């Protein structure tokens, strides 16, 4: 999922910059991550693997390491029926 969650901005996210630049351990805003970026990525990658990042983790520090959301949207998977 996390090499998914920063792939998927090449392809839905409208990012300035080419994916390949940044990474998980990198700030994905220092490439130019709007919220336009963002909410393309969501969209896509609900489809992509099961669901978007939720509000809880959205307004967050989370997108500034890629590694660190993904253990946050794993978490859901652990009990979505449960939330």
């Amino acid at each position: 999922m996390n090499a998914t969650i920063r792939e998927i901005l090449a392809k839905f996210g409208q990012l300035p910059t080419p994916v390949d630049t940044i990474a998980d351990e990198a700030d994905l805003y220092a490439a130019g991550l709007s919220s336009f970026a963002s909410v393309q990525l969501m969209l896509g990658i609900e489809e992509a693997f099961d669901i978007e990042f939720p509000d809880n983790l959205l307004n967050r520090k989370s997108f500034a390491s890629i590694k660190a959301i993904e253990d946050t949207v794993k978490l859901i998977l652990d009990g979505k029926e449960a939330a």
